């Protein structure tokens, strides 16, 4: 990518999500369409992924968009859906070992991400990098109680194959999870960024990995 | 003018308040009392919460009282914040509510004081919904239903429109996983034991702020 000067951190999460959200407000702000903002949210992604990769983050799990999303107009599905592509295919440019989770079920699905769907080695690897495309909570908690019994269910959700996130950063200023990976977070630490996503500086993530350092982590105890 | 500040107006109020009740070991040890001894100064700041919420008119309230993961926690402090949930549920019924408790009952940790309550139950006037979780755990929840979705063991809690949590830790701790996907989280970074109605009312300009 570029040079940047990375602070030290005593401690690191294993595992983040981050929640790319801001980016119709963030196009509004600016005079542009609503549905404009997702092409402006492609080089922030790679900025987080060069960063993770250097700092040394096993897995990152980004938020691409949800089956309540695709209830929005078509302009912005095709928009978000577009991007959503080009992030997938921008790192598979790179160095990871990418892995698509979603409901593939769908024509909504979109079918270049297909091969993706089960995790695949790009480059050199060595840092885990999923995205939730065409993903939902509900779809994923009633694929185990569908196809498992009792303590396989939780075993055999959806999302089975993305464990526990450490860390969970939203940007956009909003402090919710909207239905990001019920299970996997049950537990998770969550840092919320006011700016919106197409404003993203390596700041923002190195103030929510202080933040991280500074929790006592109990996974319920 | 008057001993308590004012209850504000708000222009949009949530129908259901999550309450994470957090950070009574650390406010004990930093008074230089014992972990468990924090448990018992938390009744009272969810009185307040209760007597706040009748007052602007909120529909339902969920207290988080202990789930099966905090029982892995020394026997001290399990009978502390055992006996301080029984207290909690015992003050309440004493005043205007819907009770409901919900938790996994087929255990010796569930407070056989508290089995009365897993039916919703009105006590006096009613008029607002009090919701414990009581030896409650998200696994629990979520594999109890063996439509399985409907019948988690939660079914009876709608959908949270807005968590509070004390302590200063913006997590869920496995709280009602299905009915938390939306909600808007307020932390307030003081111990539950140092509640204040401003830390009430703040959450609720935050929830009335969202868009
Ligand atoms: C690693 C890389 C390269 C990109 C990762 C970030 C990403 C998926 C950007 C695509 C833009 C996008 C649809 C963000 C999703 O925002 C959601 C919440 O607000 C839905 O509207
Ligand atoms: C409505 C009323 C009156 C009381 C409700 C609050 C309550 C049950 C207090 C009881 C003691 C308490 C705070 C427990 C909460 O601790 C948990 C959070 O950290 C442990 O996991």
């Amino acid at each position: 990518g570029y040079q940047m000067d990375i602070p030290k951190f005593k401690r690191l999460p294993r595992h983040i999500a981050i929640i790319p959200d801001g980016n119709r407000r963030w196009a509004l702000a600016r005079g542009l369409e609503k549905h404009e903002g997702y092409s402006s949210g492609i080089i922030p992604g790679l900025e987080v992924y060069d960063i993770c990769v250097k700092i040394g983050i096993g897995e990152v799990t980004f938020f691409g968009f949800t089956q309540d999303n695709t209830k929005r107009p078509q302009i912005q599905r095709k928009a978000f859906t577009d991007a959503c592509i080009k992030s997938v295919q921008e790192i598979a440019k790179r160095d990871a070992e990418i892995l698509v989770v979603g409901n593939t079920n769908s024509d909504i699905f979109p079918e270049e991400l297909l091969e993706y769907t089960k995790r695949t080695k790009v480059g050199k690897g060595k840092i885990k990098i999923n995205f939730l495309i065409n993903y939902g909570w509900y779809w994923d908690l009633t694929y185990a109680y569908d196809n498992s019994d009792g303590k396989k269910m939780i075993e055999n959700i959806a999302s089975a194959e993305i464990p526990r996130v450490d860390l969970l950063i939203r940007w956009g200023g909003r402090c919710r999870l909207s239905g990001m990976l019920p299970v996997q977070t049950v537990y998770s630490d969550i840092y919320v960024v006011d700016e919106m996503w197409p404003d993203f500086k390596p700041e923002h993530l190195f103030k929510a990995l202080e933040f991280y350092q500074n929790q006592d982590i109990t996974l319920g105890g």
